[PDB]
């Protein structure tokens, strides 16, 4: 492989896509690598992530518990529910609702806990709260449209808060960890294709216009040494090329890490 910095330009160039790009230090926030990191790209489903680190807040202030049970009705359910199409009769605890949003991408459980949070607005709230002035969620892809984006630096930047600053208890933090450890989209494809003693814990997101991305944590040793932030925007490539191009990224990184 070449470079970080090199396989990252080779990758717009194949994709016809922008890339934005941020690997940070978890433990210091060290910026390593940092390409169009200042620029908006769509969250897609990535802002699960911060959703929980939210409903994780809500906990640590006494106002919310993970064995909570929420009941919901099949007219509740939206598109792509895999885990909470299943508990219509008997419901789902908010730590349940957490892992399946966040473990699997359902979106009836991400919407659930979205309400508990008083919806986009007050999801924006927590994030201006823990000094996020630039992510923004406004639903419950087309350029121009700030609605539903992040910078690969801002959310680096959140994600290192929620798992590292005593903004959550230490015990919110072991939790939104092994949620992002436990990812079943793509934590064990990756672990398939990574080399032996690299950790991996991700979230994964996919949208219009070829939008695509990732949030993950990734050292060699077992480690959650860094933070990397991938996303693309703007490319006709099919999934299977975007996500041929971020694990190439990958390989730059694995090959090229002591920087
Ligand atoms: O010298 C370093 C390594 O080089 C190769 O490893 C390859 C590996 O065989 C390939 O499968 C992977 O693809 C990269 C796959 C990573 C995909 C997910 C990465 C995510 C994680 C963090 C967010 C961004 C992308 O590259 C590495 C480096 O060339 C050798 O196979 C391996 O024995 C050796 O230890
Ligand atoms: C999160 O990024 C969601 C992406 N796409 C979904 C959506 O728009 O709600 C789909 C239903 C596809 O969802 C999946 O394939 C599950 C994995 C998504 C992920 O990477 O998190 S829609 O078809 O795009």
């Amino acid at each position: 492989s070449p470079q970080p910095l090199e396989q990252i330009k080779l990758s717009e160039s194949q994709l016809s896509g922008r890339v934005g790009m941020i690997e940070m230090d978890l433990a210091s926030g060290r910026t390593l690598t940092a390409w169009r990191a200042d620029e908006r790209f769509p969250m897609m489903s990535t802002f699960k992530v911060v959703l929980c680190g939210a409903v994780l807040a809500r906990v640590d202030a006494g106002d919310e518990q993970l064995e909570r049970k929420i009941h919901y009705r099949q007219q509740d359910l939206v598109d792509y529910s895999p885990v909470s199409e299943k508990h219509l009769a008997d419901g789902m605890t908010v730590g349940e609702l957490c892992a399946a949003a966040i473990t699997m991408s359902d979106n009836s459980a991400a919407n659930l806990l979205l309400a508990t949070v008083g919806g986009p607005a007050g999801l924006t709230a927590f994030l201006r709260q823990i000094g996020d002035n630039v992510t923004r969620l406004d639903s419950w892809a087309l350029p121009g449209d700030a609605r539903d984006t992040t910078t690969p630096a801002s959310m680096a930047a959140t994600l290192r808060k929620l798992l590292t600053s005593q903004r959550l208890s230490a015990r919110s933090q072991r939790q939104l960890l092994q949620w992002m450890v436990d990812d079943r989209v793509a934590g064990p494809l990756i672990r398939s294709v990574l080399p032996a003693g690299w950790f991996i814990a991700d979230k994964t997101g996919a949208g219009e216009r070829g939008a695509r991305g990732i949030v993950a944590l990734l050292g060699p040793n077992n480690k959650a040494e860094r933070i990397v932030v991938i996303y693309l925007r703007d490319t006709p490539a099919s999934m299977a090329e975007r996500n041929q191009q971020i694990a190439g990224i990958g390989a730059a990184l694995i090959e090229h890490w002591q920087r």
